[PDB]
């Protein structure tokens, strides 16, 4: 298991332009293409990513790119951020992917929001930032995928995933 194979299972793929859980347009592999309400808005973001007339859908190969980049730009989210960097490099390499995870879904804005159970990563006490980062909107909302990264964190294993 791996970051790339840990999110294409939170994630799924679609090829045609879908509706996340909060209701907003997406395609592939969890690549957000805008808030707005416009399916027209979110074919034009969706052509201008992939730099061809696509009519809301797209090929594999396709896909896949824009999950490359996405994975890519959250690692460097996350080494650019002054609040994010230092868990980031506290944590063993299963950890860091649980963290990464997390600034795909929600940004690293939303993330680096986490204040009290970032200080508990970063001190490793796991069973009580996993207590923690269940009392929050992202628990509440999606709470099988929550579960699981907080498993990750907790454990340090890849057992919810397998
Ligand atoms: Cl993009
Ligand atoms: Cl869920």
């Amino acid at each position: 298991m791996n970051i790339f194979e840990m999110l294409r299972i939170d994630e799924g793929l679609r090829l045609k332009i879908y509706k996340d859980t909060e209701g907003y347009y997406t395609i592939g592999i969890g690549h957000l293409l805008t808030k707005s309400p416009s399916l027209n808005a979110a074919k034009s973001e969706l052509d201008k990513a992939i730099g061809r007339n696509t009519n809301g859908v797209i090929a594999k190969d396709e896909a896949e790119k824009l999950f490359n980049q996405d994975v890519d730009a959250a690692v460097r989210g996350i080494l650019r951020n002054a609040k994010l960097k230092p868990v980031y490099d506290s944590l063993d390499a299963v950890r860091r992917a649980a963290l990464i995870n997390m600034v795909f879904q929600m940004g690293e804005t939303g993330v680096a929001g986490f204040t009290n159970s970032l200080r508990m990563l970063q001190q490793k006490r796991w069973d009580e930032a996993a207590v923690n980062l269940a009392k929050s909107r992202w628990y509440n909302q999606t709470p099988n995928r929550a579960k699981r990264v907080i498993t990750t964190f907790r454990t340090g294993t890849w057992d919810a995933y397998k």
